[PDB]
């Protein structure tokens, strides 16, 4: 073991009410004598997978639900089994946000959506459209002010505009990605044109936009409920309202459900359950957090009935209903990373909107595309017959890549039979547990050195060799897990190289 028994360590983002959470933890300690430590480390959503994979990390992690599926896919989250009485206290759709493969993998805390925050002393009537913001910025520049400033370094904040005219992440399946259609292009182009016409600055981040709004220098910002507290201390006469439309269409923020997941490696799962169910998700626990930094529309019905009277919460829910609940599928991280880079590169001029979004599309589709190819190859190699299913969207790439792989990988498997048999014997794979064990070994062997298509063909060809072995020892059910694991090792460790090669299209070109 590694996580200490007898206490609770919690991770929550630095923009949330961690002091109020610590107050709840101090009440928990007063009752039980169990010390609760709340930390807010930088990049905790990226740090948690790494440290939890090795059995460390916090007992409880707080984040929006979109990441948790990935954590659940990697075995890092304990299953949540609250009884009906407690489940009935929270809104069903918040439970739906934290369900993964039919299992509850977190407690939902609160519903978050971005709104347009505006300075009533500068803008008694905020703009209803994105399109009128350039003229409004000219009017405000005439008097020493600016129209709008918001964080351009995180794609969460730009996504409402990208999605307004038809951009989307995953259609409601990981095969259909819409970050590079005409609507996404139109939204990102509007943002880039705002920057080129000096209505916004490409370097603007969270701190810069927050400081400019709370000092009264800019008339609008885009942000979530957690920010209201600081504005309250600013004494700016502010309102919270619906996001402007773009091309006559509502802005569509990605809706997050702040949720608390229990580390699968924690020896304090019953303590964490008691704390979350009977201390935090109460009227007084949620209030203690909310008084620090507002949570949004909390999942607890009794408290949300009080919070819903707040016009700021009504606007939050109006924008949420115009938006969409985030998926929790494990590729969300990759998606976000891709879009993050796109927005930044588009805003700085390092790429055009077309180039940036094409790269984002490649990055977002990489997992499913690689998985389709590798799975089909491994299954047809192990059984001697091919999958009859249609290739689907971007199916030309998958078909062509599978043909290329058939050629090159049967060459590799013929030539490298001795080393392959040796490593297969040295690994000794017998069941589903050893295949789940294979991933750290795979990362080690696939590590350092050069990255080329031939090494990837070697990875996949040895995967096919192992799939053949699994078929022989009557373990066909292990082939699809194996394939998945291989995919995860490939797309994660070689993400940037793969995107630079245009992905499997570059694979196909290289061996043409
Ligand atoms: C140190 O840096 C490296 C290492 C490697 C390189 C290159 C460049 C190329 C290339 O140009 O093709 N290769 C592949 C050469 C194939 O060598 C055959 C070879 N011999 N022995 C003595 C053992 C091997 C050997 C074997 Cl049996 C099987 C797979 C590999 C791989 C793929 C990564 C790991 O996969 C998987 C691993 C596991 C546990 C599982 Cl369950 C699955 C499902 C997949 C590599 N290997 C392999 C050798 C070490 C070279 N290797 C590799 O990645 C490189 O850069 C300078
Ligand atoms: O920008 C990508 C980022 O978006 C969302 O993160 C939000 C988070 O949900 C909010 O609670 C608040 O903290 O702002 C974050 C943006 O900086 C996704 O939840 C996250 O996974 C993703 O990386």
């Amino acid at each position: 073991g590694k996580i200490e028994e007898g206490k609770l360590v919690i991770w929550i983002n630095g923009d949330k009410g961690y002091n109020g959470l610590a107050e709840v933890g101090k009440k928990f300690e007063k009752d039980t004598g169990i010390k609760v430590t709340v930390e807010h480390p930088d990049k905790l959503e990226e740090k948690f997978p790494q440290v939890a994979a090795t059995g460390d990390g916090p007992d409880i992690i707080f984040w929006a639900h979109d990441r948790f599926g990935g954590y659940a896919q990697s075995g890092l989250l304990a299953e949540i089994t609250p009884d009906k009485a407690f489940q009935d206290k929270l809104y069903p759709f918040t439970w739906d946000a934290v369900r993964y493969n039919g299992k509850l993998i977190a407690y939902p805390i609160a519903v978050e959506a971005l709104s347009l925050i505006y300075n009533k002393d500068l803008l008694p009537n905020p703009p209803k459209t994105w399109e009128e913001i350039p003229a409004l910025d000219k009017e405000l520049k005439a008097k020493g002010k600016s129209a709008l400033m918001f964080n351009l370094q995180e794609p969460y904040f730009t996504w409402p505009l990208i999605a307004a005219d038809g951009g989307y992440a995953f259609k409601y399946d990981i095969k259909d990605v819409g970050v590079d259609n005409a609507g996404a292009k139109a939204g990102l182009t509007f943002l880039v044109d705002l920057i080129k016409n000096k209505h916004m600055n490409a370097d603007t981040d969270y701190s810069i936009a927050e400081a400019a709004f709370n000092k009264g220098e800019t008339a609008m910002t885009i942000n979530g409920p957690w920010a209201w507290s600081n504005i309250d201390t600013s004494k700016v006469n502010y309102g919270v309202t619906v996001l402007p439309t773009f091309k006559g269409q509502p802005s569509k923020p990605f809706v997050g459900v702040l949720s608390a997941g229990i580390n699968a490696a924690s020896p304090n799962k019953e303590l964490a359950k008691e704390f979350l169910e009977n201390y935090l998700l109460t009227d007084e626990g949620l209030e203690a957090v909310n008084k620090d930094k507002p949570l949004g529309a909390v999942a607890l019905k009794s408290y949300e009935e009080e919070l819903a009277k707040d016009p700021r919460i009504a606007a939050t829910m109006e924008n949420a209903q115009k938006g969409e609940i985030m998926p929790n599928i494990p590729q969300m991280s990759a998606f976000w990373y891709a879009v993050r880079t796109a927005v930044i590169n588009a805003a700085s001029g390092r790429q055009t909107v077309d180039e940036a979004l094409k790269d984002a599309q490649t990055g977002s589709e990489l997992y499913r595309q690689s998985l389709e190819i590798i799975s089909r190859y491994l299954r047809e190699q192990a059984t001697g017959a091919k999958d009859t299913k249609p290739m689907g969207r971007s199916g030309a790439t998958s078909r062509k890549a599978l043909e290329t792989l058939r050629r090159v990988g049967d060459g590799v498997q013929r030539n490298h039979e001795t080393a392959f048999q040796g490593m297969l014997r040295k690994l000794d794979i017998k069941n589903e547990d050893d295949v789940k064990s294979l991933s750290r070994v795979m990362i080690h062997v696939f590590s350092d050195g050069v990255t080329n298509w031939g090494r990837i063909v070697t990875l996949i060809s040895f995967g096919a060799f192992v799939a053949k072995h699994l078929k022989t020892i009557n373990q066909e059910s292990c082939i699809e897990p194996l394939a998945e694991s291989i995919t995860d090792v490939l797309v994660r460790t070689k993400r940037d190289w793969l995107v630079k090669q245009r992905g499997w299209d570059g694979f196909v070109e290289f061996f043409h």
